């Protein structure tokens, strides 16, 4: 079962280096890249 909602399937791709964070201080997916669940 797991979490019934979990958040976003994004990650901090190249972000992570100072380039965008589309959540910066507050990133957890929506970055770069980020396709876990569409093509992981
Ligand atoms: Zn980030």
């Amino acid at each position: 079962m797991t979490t019934s909602s979990r958040y976003k399937t994004e990650l901090c791709r190249t972000y992570s280096e100072s380039g965008r964070c589309r959540y910066g201080a507050k990133c957890q997916f929506a970055h770069g890249l980020g396709e876990l669940r569409q093509a992981n």
